[PDB]
């Protein structure tokens, strides 16, 4: 009943009727406009709500779902990068977990760079890629990891903590497993470099808009939002938020299309039913 599918139906429902009002009309208020003809949005039809976005040159967004803050943003464009690296370290970024698999990041068709696996220069920026540890999420899946270290003259060096995703799971209880195991890495390993600040006396542990957790995929709002939604049901600070709530929020802070597909807003419904935790608001 409660995780029937007449409250499924009336979930989608009141879901769809978010997404297809918050689709963009042109030069909409609401979305971040590119500047002077510059390609901004990897996808035309997937853009950046502007009153939480990130950065003026990035399709980028603060995302508060009940308690739990990230950033959630599209794949860069090889045009963004330096623009992203800056957005990384500025954000004193605990942890970055790209969910793009390898062999999209190989499809030249898809113009996406290869910019936490190898070292480079963007701009006035240099990176340096270390691969760590391999984490498996089950299922065969696994989590390539690294540290990014991002310099700038005249700026703090920071290093980022990289989760890559390298292949994604066959949708169903395999998917929803290695998404709660995911969930599990992302905030662990975002703990620790949180703490490491904290141990410092940063003053980046005082501001709420730093220390978050950057998620992408290729567009940002797939993979990026499961994601995003399995942490929050993750922090102990939320409870009784519904999924309702949760993607509706993803929504309204970045754009309609959060959570993109069924079968992502099934894993959402999947791991709420195994916490108790409500589908919709009464
Ligand atoms: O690269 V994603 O917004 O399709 O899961």
């Amino acid at each position: 009943s409660p995780y029937g599918p007449e409250a499924r139906a009336e979930l989608s429902s009141r879901l769809t009727t978010l997404r297809n009002t918050l689709a963009p009309a042109t030069n909409d208020p609401r979305y971040l406009q590119a500047c002077g003809g510059e390609k901004l949005n990897r996808f035309r039809d997937i853009q950046c709500r502007r009153q939480t976005a990130v950065r003026a040159d990035l399709n980028a967004n603060y995302i508060q779902v009940g308690n739990t803050r990230t950033i959630a943003c599209q794949y860069p464009l090889q045009s963004q990068l330096e623009s992203h690296f800056r957005m990384l370290a500025e954000n004193r970024t605990p942890v970055l977990a790209v969910l793009a698999s390898s062999s999209e990041i190989a499809n030249q068709r898809f113009g996406m760079p290869d910019y936490f696996r190898q070292s480079g220069t963007y701009g006035s920026i240099t990176v340096e890629s270390k691969m760590t540890q391999q984490v498996g999420l089950g299922d065969g899946i696994m989590a390539d990891m690294y540290t990014l270290t991002i310099r700038e003259a005249g700026q703090k060096t920071i290093s980022v903590p990289v989760v890559h995703v390298t292949t994604w799971p066959d949708f169903g209880v395999p998917e929803s497993e290695v998404t709660k195991a995911l969930a599990s890495l992302v905030d662990q390993t975002a703990e620790t470099k949180r703490n490491m600040y904290e141990s410092k006396g940063s003053s980046a542990v005082a501001d709420d808009s730093k220390l978050r957790p950057v998620i992408h995929c290729r567009a940002g709002v797939g993979r990026t939002a499961q994601l995003i939604g399995a942490m929050c049901m993750n922090d102990s600070r939320n409870s009784q938020l519904s999924v309702e709530d949760m993607v509706s929020q993803m929504r309204v802070q970045r754009n309609g299309i959060m959570v993109q597909k069924d079968e992502q807003l099934d894993v959402l419904i999947k791991l709420a039913e195994g916490q108790g935790r409500p589908l919709l608001n009464s």
